[PDB]
């Protein structure tokens, strides 16, 4: 049967390391793949981490321009938790740049849009076979997630994004179900712009956080219910602003508005709204992607003037991170839904340029009702051993 | 139980991607087998890519000549969906440099023929042990279909040809099950000339476009009955050509004869011939074989003045493309087959000749009800980054 | 179900090679991961080899400083038996530099500890998902046992300790029953510190050989009652010491006492103590982690006076050698569970220092009844080949 | 439940290709391990190919030396059939320089002999787990078949030797059912050397073909009695000698007596004893082990002055050949049981010596009742690119 939303999240007092796969360490001496915009993803009897690959290792010649996001070359792969993707083992869910993937309970449902920028189009796989396809509406570089849909009782969500990236555009929330198109709307709600939604999904509602490329740098939440097949948008209130660039935290932030000081940049990123147990994500910086941390700042999206009361750093500041979604085993044993995110270490370009490629590492981490101890997760490489 | 030929095509209305494997610029750098006349086939729960592999990897040096065609170290290797045929992943299905491969819903049959040219003999596997042998019977290249065969309730029909490649030479028919030869006939009908089969069913009839090797520059077709063991020859009379090299289009084509013009070459191709949704496929030069798209072409197998009414780019004319053959996901859910092809694109000798070695990637694409835009696929290796 | 304790230790007559990877050899021109500290473990249905990773080739560059214990860069990897841990046939158990693993006969509980010396923790890991964990007790490097623990009736326990690492600190045992915590308790007896344990189980009760790291050179014992979740502690009594660095054996052993003559030091290592068929294990050194032999010391545990009555060379003493530890396939056919161990042939730094890394092989041998020839399980490789 | 010996073997009118690694021209370039000794063998869901690996890859450093034939670093690998033994792929079966191995219906028996030449053990493994051990009996290199053995209704025969490998010697038919040993029996008949057996089985009988290193040119045979556990040994009386080296072929040979002109040497080999369906395996050469031919010899076994009627080139005079070993898919499909055997195709020392390693491919073929046409199937590495 279908899987169903129907545990709360599991209380969030700290975060414990999950899995990390080393690739780009690996990578220097194995035949790992180039990639970017990863992710994580559960089955029913398994996890795995996921990419968008670049057809070509990191050693290998090819890798030279892997900083271009949209190439005939990419492709949605899922390998091994906690190991590299490589050649031998990365499996291809679909060919394109822009992808989403989750699974019903039943089998797994992995999209990829590819095509050229004014003339893309999506392609939905259910069962590991093509069923639905998907032309673009707004002629603008149609565009997913990056990151794990969430399904109840066979219905699974998924946003999507067409037209600029740089100011109005056409958002869509479509429902499928085995595939197939149930039904579709658009965005409604007071996000002004939604971009790279990253969801997780409990007692029968899907929470997604994306990010507001334009103007926002208080990113964007669309709250969806797959039963009524309706959804909200807004911002996350508190002054604790999680997107990337962004101008310094402020006092009280903006409910149903685009908090200004950044326009045209972002990063993807996550959060977990859950009443006091409201965790968020940020890269340290405010200036680029680098450095990690979870801070637990109660009520943030409702909480107009909400501060941290905790927090936790996953990468040092000095190390460079990138995009952030949440996934969570709801296949796993327990009375709830422990919550789960990963952290892109992006290497290379543009940041580390004496090279002339770009990927990128994963680390991930699930939620712990005890109060753990930190560490920083690092991507790990040297560069120098690249030149 | 055997999968039966009970539906038929669904309407193509434009292609999406289905798969794309990156051989070449992977194996750049990392252990992918030299290939060439590829080809995809599934099982009820699993589509794979095939080839005739040469025994070597591309950055090995006994790839220095896999521009040859028959060698001992040949061998119709699978592997998984867009991944490259590497050296821990591909699997051999039999030993030979001509092959065939189907499901007949129960299990695989797979056919290598090997040997030297004036007398090679052909072995029928099927369940993965071998069953029939079947010896040349003129002498001179026994050969098969270079693409996956087509099963109707355990019958499986296979195209083979043996004798001149530039002239009369003896194709023959064979209808196994399990393995082992039910009956066989000669090539009736009026097309003069048999090579590389592409096959396709659906309502219990299996139609295969071939190539006329010697004197048609518009491919022959075999419509086969699965059932009563009995087909029939013809041409394409469309006069919108698909072989090449190829003259010019004219304005009307020949039903049942080689339309002149080019001797003695050509390419292995496909097409789906189904009333107005017949749909074609052709390099689009006329010189080489470079580029490649599919044109809508109703009626094409019976309107001997049929032009195109709508088509898509698959291959650019700057981009090297080569064999093409048909399959279908006859597994798949649904209430049609969804018509599926792909595309060789050959890289190295003879055009590309910098290099010592000849091999491939692979493009394939499905089709859509929908009308989705087109981008295309070319192999994306740089020839600079091997020498 | 849940396997359970129910036989008895087989006689031991001699030893037969079970396993070894010849990973450094191999490694020298194949994608084979740097690790340390290994173990063997079984399933139901199969054995494989366990490892810390140190993510990264032998070959590769970050190769360079894995002399190091603790990065985050390190994993707990298993994969085939005989085999060597690549980096496409590993498998990531779970992220950390301190792990145990075991399965309860339904299903598997891996354990690993990751983060600073100060303050890091550890997770339990059952059937594959992150269900329960811990966080240091003594803030100074949490670590466990290194190698297989043993279940019983659904419990398994393992022996853990922080603080001091020459000095006294903070052991305990922990009762876990499919990740869940049933009971911990402090460590209880005479043994006076407690590090790496090793352990095996028969009839109803796991004996952990562990190491006395600050003053003893005569290996600590720790029995345990997996029913009534009980242990104690105590040390082998025997003259013949089985740590390393450690002094010369004297004629009479202490048994609730550490054996002076070295602190701050020594090597995990196993045992078997089964009354007359009781065999210990040892490097031959006494001054560094070289050669390894094996000897049959009737009632070692309560005979502060017995001596060799018969032994077997595992590893000539101009070879290196390393940890070991003890499992048993538990699952085995027959009456009886035949004693296994395995030993780590550690290579490179420091004792072979032209080479900037640190890694290790492995050899695995079980018990026979018979009286075997002996021969010498060296690494294999060749520094020389690795400048 | 066991497979049963109840069938004959099919006609043998000629044979057709079965399987080819071409692991020398690929490992040129890939991770493939050293081998010798290697092999084909079935069980009842597939079949595999199987080698004495050399812990070392063609291209690593430790392949230098791989001339000597038991090293501590040696061990039985399987792998997927026509694939070459990489080391991702490779299974190890067990640990040791000498090995036999077959599959009982239920599952499989493998043995690996190790150790010193004067003090060696053979360790017995049923489904994947040793069960018993057998030491030295006559304490000089004990060792086994290099080939599968065969089993029948639980019984699985295995032929050992130890002593002198150039003068008479301790040669045994030992009888295992699930690993232990039923029962065991000194070599009995007139055969007066037995080395390396080639086995097969059919109408509830095994006939072995081994090889007399000390005196026969003419190989020995052992035919054994699976039901009552009982054999007999005896020569091919045929003229047709066919080990190698060997002198030139005479007008009649020896039945019970080795056949002089050559002593303290040989190669392992096979054949086919069934009346006028007899067929032999030989290299070409009579000096050295180049070049290998299957020719059929109407009663062989019996008829003292036999020779050809009809053969098939497998490997031409000018390649390289060496062992040649009998297996048969006893699981396959049909009314007979088709014969297949192997030839190895040993590269490298001593014969081609600039080079320091010695590895070989393996090429494999079945009987066909059809009269196929030949080919040469070499190894197909050039020596020359490994310089
Ligand atoms: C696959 O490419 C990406 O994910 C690129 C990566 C890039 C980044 O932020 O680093 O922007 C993504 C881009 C987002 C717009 C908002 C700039 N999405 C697409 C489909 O092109
Ligand atoms: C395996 O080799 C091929 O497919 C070769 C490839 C070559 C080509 O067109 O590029 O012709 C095929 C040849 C066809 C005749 C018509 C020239 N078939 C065989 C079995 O030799
Ligand atoms: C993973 O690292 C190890 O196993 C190290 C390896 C090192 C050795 O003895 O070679 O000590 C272990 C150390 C033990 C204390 C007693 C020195 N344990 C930890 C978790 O740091
Ligand atoms: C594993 O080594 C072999 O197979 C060697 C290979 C060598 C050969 O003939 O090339 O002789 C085998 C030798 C046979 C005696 C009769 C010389 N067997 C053992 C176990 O040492
Ligand atoms: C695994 C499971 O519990 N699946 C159930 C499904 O059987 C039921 O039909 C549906 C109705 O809400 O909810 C879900
Ligand atoms: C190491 C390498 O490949 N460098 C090239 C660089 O020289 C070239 O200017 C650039 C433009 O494509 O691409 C990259
Ligand atoms: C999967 C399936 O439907 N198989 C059927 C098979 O059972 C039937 O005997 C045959 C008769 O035409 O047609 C097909
Ligand atoms: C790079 C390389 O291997 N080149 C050789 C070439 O020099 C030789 O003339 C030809 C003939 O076999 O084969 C190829
Ligand atoms: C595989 C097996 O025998 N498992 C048994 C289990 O069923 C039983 O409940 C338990 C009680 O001691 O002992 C164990
Ligand atoms: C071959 C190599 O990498 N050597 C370096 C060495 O030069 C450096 O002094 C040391 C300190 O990190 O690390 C290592
Ligand atoms: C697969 C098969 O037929 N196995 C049979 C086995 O059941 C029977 O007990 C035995 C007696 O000869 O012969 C064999
Ligand atoms: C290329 C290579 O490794 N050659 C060496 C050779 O110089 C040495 O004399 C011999 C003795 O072990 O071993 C080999
Ligand atoms: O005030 C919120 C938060 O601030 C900081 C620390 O002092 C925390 O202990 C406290 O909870
Ligand atoms: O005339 C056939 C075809 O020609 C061209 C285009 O104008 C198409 O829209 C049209 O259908
Ligand atoms: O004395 C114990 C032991 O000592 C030594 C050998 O002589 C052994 O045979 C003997 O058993
Ligand atoms: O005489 C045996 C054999 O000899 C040679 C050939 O002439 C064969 O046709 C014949 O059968």
């Amino acid at each position: 049967d279908f899987n169903n939303l129907t545990k709360g999240l599991c209380t969030i007092n700290s975060w414990h390391i999950y899995g990390k796969d080393n690739a780009v360490r690996i990578g220097e001496d194995s035949d790992v793949l180039v990639t970017r915009e990863p992710y994580v993803s559960c089955d029913p009897d398994e996890c795995r981490f996921y990419a968008l690959s670049q057809g070509t290792t990191i050693r290998g010649k090819h890798s030279n321009g892997t900083i271009h996001d949209r190439s005939q070359y990419r492709a949605l792969i899922s390998w091994p938790l906690s190991s590299p993707p490589t050649v031998y083992n990365s499996r291809v869910e679909c060919i394109g740049w822009s992808s989403t993937s989750c699974h019903d309970g039943k089998t797994r449902m992995s999209i990829c849009i590819s095509g050229p920028n004014n003339n893309a189009s999506a392609v939905i796989w259910y069962n590991r076979r093509p069923v639905t396809e998907i032309n673009t509406w707004a002629r603008n570089i149609l565009r997913t997630q990056e990151s794990e849909c969430v399904c109840h009782n066979g219905v699974c969500p998924v946003v999507f994004t067409d037209g600029s990236a740089t100011g109005p555009a056409e958002t869509r929330i479509y429902y499928f179900k085995e595939g197939k198109i149930l039904k579709w709307e658009p965005l409604a709600g007071t996000a002004k712009h939604i971009e790279e939604c990253s969801c997780y999904g409990e007692r029968a509602e899907i929470t997604c956080t994306c990010r507001d490329n334009w103007q926002g740098s208080n990113r964007p939440v669309i709250r969806i219910d797959p039963v009524a097949m309706t959804h909200t948008s807004q911002y996350i209130c508190s002054p604790v602003l999680t997107d990337n660039p962004r101008p310094n935290d402020p006092t009280v932030g903006k409910c149903n508005d685009p908090y200004p000081g950044n326009n045209n940049n972002g990063v993807k990123g996550f959060s977990y709204l859950d009443g006091v147990n409201t965790w968020l994500g940020r890269t340290i910086s405010i200036a680029s992607r680098s450095g990690y941390e979870m801070l637990k700042v109660p009520n943030a999206l409702t909480d107009d003037k909400s501060k941290p009361t905790q927090g936790q750093t996953i990468v040092l500041n000095t190390d460079w991170s990138g995009y952030s979604g949440s996934f969570m085993d709801y296949w796993a044993e327990g009375e709830c839904y422990r919550a789960c995110f990963y952290v892109e270490l992006i290497r290379g370009r543009p940041k580390e340029d004496k090279v002339w490629w770009t990927s990128n590492s994963i680390v991930s981490m699930c939620s712990s009702t005890e109060f753990l101890g930190q560490w920083d997760w690092p991507d790990g490489a040297k560069i120098e051993y690249f030149l």
